[PDB]
């Protein structure tokens, strides 16, 4: 019926050692000098300068504003805006996960739209007229794919929930997918947003507005994934460099046609706790598989495939079965912790993080209409045992 | 040489104990409190609990709410500049340890100005004038803050924690209120709750430990044990028992030391940012384990009061009950086995472990430790 649209990247870099084509994109762009849009772990862990000494190196100007946080609020989005204003810088290198990509897209957007000055009136199909600031992307975690989606999602702290921007006008000009930007990760860090990776593409497989073009990007990141995060989560080399360009093919689709109930509500977890974005969604991800199981069509099937199991001779049952404890055992596998509870969930917030949840523009696209009562449910079921 | 026990003067126990804060502050002839907490705690309701009573009261306050865990030295500053400008002539301190310790560095340098780099505190502070007058109300179970002499603040320049220690700083009244330690999720009551435990097993068997300590220290080990499941279960009256337990272990500990558990937990927490309490309760039976040949009879008592029939048993066997008995109360309240699952990175172990030979703690500890030991440590807590 309805035509498809995509969006992706105009250009893009894949590989260890990708960051070193950002100097020669600045020049081919014309570009005088960047505001850098990052948090102070990654300063301090040295990331941000394996980016620094390069431009240093080819004379490019550059600024620093390094107060993201996780799970960006808009108090972070207005400071970082403020430094953008009085750095003199004409685009934004992001470099950090979603949180810092989240943000720089936000600043971006409401510099060439100063109309969404408050940041919350974002939310939604943001009606900008103008694109934003240019972005260059640079992932350090594998991964949000916020490199190549055209959303941000923001923490409003005073009405505790998070807020999801959807706007052609944010996408980067350039990403660069370097797993040595990725590498120092700590392993429970790798191991969570994998599993968030593998998310994506498991939602974004199922989802309500999958078309073939789509389906193929899911299916194969969650070959990749799959097949590469535990020796990721290992410090095997090849196996980062695999998740980094399956986190990102992940993002090539779901962008484009969305999710489901996990990030639904995994949503309200980061706005009551401040919980990360990757363990929430790795916690509830199996669970939400086994509640949607029946409303998947033939695709469990191919996921179990891809995921290792010899789906030859099962029943429809028995493959959604293995699929669903195909992630479980990840989870197992990489110290993902089992239980809602163990990462600072309470019982008694669940009605509210429950009805959050269902008004959650994720939640819109999960393929089985969910109920209050099945979110309630399901998070009782990931609570504890 | 004698002993020195430093007490709070005053202090209030129980469920409503907060009820006390009022009356208090009218007996003293306070003019107006600067509130030192967090964002989380106001966001919750957990200072309402207290300035609601205040304006019933008709008494003054701000609030600076901007503690995060782990308070760096910016914190400290930037409260500190809070403090200047607001009129106050005290402090409440409301909140766990993070809040507690922003509190006091705050008191002491405003009234020993010379300190306003705040790393000049580490160590036995050499102040001349007491603290701004603290009142304090703890809202984990918990840190003892409330009654030790000490705080600690992280110099992220040097990627250090460190020890202040100082007669001065200590509240002049407590407030233990379970009422107001009830909201922590669960998984915050359980490693709150095996840090108490951890402060309680390492004051016990601290090279300076003395007869009064020890009377402490083993009655809050008693208390803990019993208490915690049932708190991290919701169950109210175990909330009060924890309320308690955790601060009789600051009695004891604030006095005469703790050891390498705490010595091995502050590089974490300067490294990664790690809750102060989840580090310390990963880290507590690994070097148990190490520190047991150097304990006398006293994994004895432990592995008694944690509910062990240790009638029958060699030494040996009940030191290793012990053990087992906090590997399992770790299990049972979801405190994670592994520091791997909290984000600790193996290529960080040699740094990690120098930091923690050079950490005041491990100076506390009954096992002389080595670096080398310090490192086999921390790979045997790393992974399995
Ligand atoms: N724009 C989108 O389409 C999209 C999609 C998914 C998620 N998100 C958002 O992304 C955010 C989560 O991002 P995330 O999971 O990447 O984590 P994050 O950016 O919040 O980072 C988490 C932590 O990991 C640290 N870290 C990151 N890279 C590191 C590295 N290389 N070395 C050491 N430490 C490193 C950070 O400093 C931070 O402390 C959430 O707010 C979520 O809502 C956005
Ligand atoms: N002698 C001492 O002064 C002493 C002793 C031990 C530890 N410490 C220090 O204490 C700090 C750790 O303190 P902590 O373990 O109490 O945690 P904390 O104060 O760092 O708080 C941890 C988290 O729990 C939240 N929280 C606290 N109370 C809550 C409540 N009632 N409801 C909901 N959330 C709540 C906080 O907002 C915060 O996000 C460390 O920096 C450590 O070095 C000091
Ligand atoms: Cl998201
Ligand atoms: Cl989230
Ligand atoms: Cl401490
Ligand atoms: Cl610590
Ligand atoms: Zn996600
Ligand atoms: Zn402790």
């Amino acid at each position: 019926m309805m035509a498809n649209r995509m969006i992706l990247n105009e250009t893009a870099w894949f590989g260890r050692g990708a960051v070193g084509a950002l100097t020669d994109e600045v020049k081919r762009r014309g570009y005088q000098k960047a505001l850098i849009v990052t948090d102070k772990t990654l300063v301090q862990c040295g990331v941000v300068a394996k980016v620094t000494d390069k431009m240093d190196a080819a004379g490019l100007a550059w600024a620093i504003y390094d107060g993201v946080v996780p799970n960006p609020t808009i108090t972070v989005v207005k400071e970082g805006l403020g430094v953008f204003q009085n750095s003199g810088a004409d685009y934004l290198i992001a470099i950090g996960g979603g949180s810092p990509q989240d943000t720089c897209k936000a600043i971006g957007i409401i510099s060439n739209n100063p109309e969404f000055a408050d940041v919350r009136s974002l939310e939604g199909l943001s009606p900008t007229n103008k694109p934003s600031v240019p972005i260059l992307a640079i992932p350090t975690t594998a991964g949000t794919a916020a490199e190549v989606t055209i959303n941000y999602v923001i923490t409003d702290e005073e009405k505790r929930r998070k807020f999801v921007c959807v706007d052609p006008h944010d996408i980067p000009q350039v990403a660069f997918i370097d797993a040595d930007m990725m590498d120092g990760c700590p392993p429970a860090l790798k191991a969570a947003t994998g599993v968030d990776a593998l998310t994506h593409a498991i939602e974004g497989y199922i989802t309500r507005g999958a078309w073939a073009l789509t389906d193929a990007l899911h299916i194969k990141a969650i070959e990749i994934i799959a097949g590469a995060l535990r020796g990721s989560v290992a410090g095997d080399k090849d196996a980062g460099e695999e998740m980094a360009l399956g986190q990102y093919v992940a993002g090539m689709g779901f962008s484009n046609v969305g999710l489901g109930l996990v990030h639904g509500m995994a949503h309200p977890l980061g706005a009551f706790y401040n919980t990360p974005h990757g363990v929430a969604n790795a916690i509830l991800l199996p669970h939400v598989m086994r509640y949607n199981a029946d409303f998947t069509g033939e695709k469990y099937r191919d996921i179990a495939r891809v995921m290792g199991v010899k789906v030859e001779g099962m029943s429809l049952e028995e493959a959604r079965n293995a699929a669903v404890e195909a992630v479980f055992a990840l989870n197992r596998d990489v110290g993902i912790p089992p239980h809602l509870r163990d990462v600072g969930v309470r019982k008694e917030d669940i009605p509210a993080l429950a009805q959050a949840a269902l008004d959650d523009v994720c939640t819109g696209g999960n393929p089985r209409e969910a109920t209050l009562e099945d979110i309630v449910e399901l998070y009782h079921t990931a609570w504890l045992e």
